[PDB]
């Protein structure tokens, strides 16, 4: 589980809090954060994914209060539902993967040679057991390995 600041989050379901780079889901045990580039749409369709069983796909109101909460205009409709393992990175790749993980400022250790490691039109998409770096220079941390595929489904995309 990652640390969350009480007074900076605004609730937007009966166990969602959202907050300035990420949100907790204590319903389905799902918490985020991210760092580096703006990875704000991303967080908002993993909630719209999240709640759309329960509300249907007009009005889904915890994104929607997400969306005012951070305000960002994305429609509903918008959000819709691969990919090149590599066999041996270089330490060099490692190492240039690593420095980015610097630039970035991460709140806790990552260590990118844990990671496993993709090819990508854009570049390099590293996916650890508690985090993602992706080639858009966003790097997300999460509480669980398999809410890396909640963000994968939509990093492509803003």
């Amino acid at each position: 589980d990652l640390y969350f600041q009480g007074g900076s989050g605004m609730q937007c379901e009966e166990k969602l809090e959202v907050f300035e780079n990420g949100f907790k889901d204590e319903k389905f045990n799902v918490e985020v954060k991210f760092y580096g580039n703006d990875a704000r749409k991303v967080l908002l369709a993993m909630i719209y994914e999240l709640y759309l069983p329960e509300y249907g796909r007009e009005y889904v109101y915890p994104f929607e209060c997400a969306k005012e909460f951070w305000n960002i205009y994305l429609e509903g409709e918008e959000i819709q539902d691969q990919l090149k393992p590599i066999k041996f990175t270089s330490e060099q790749v490692i190492k240039k993967l690593q420095e980015e993980i610097k630039k970035i400022k991460p709140p806790l250790e990552i260590k990118i040679e844990e990671a496993k490691i993709y090819k990508t039109k854009e570049g390099y998409l590293a996916v650890g057991n508690y985090f993602i770096l992706d080639p858009r220079g966003r790097l997300f941390i999460f509480n669980k390995p398999s809410i890396a595929n909640k963000i994968l489904k939509y990093i492509w995309k803003w």
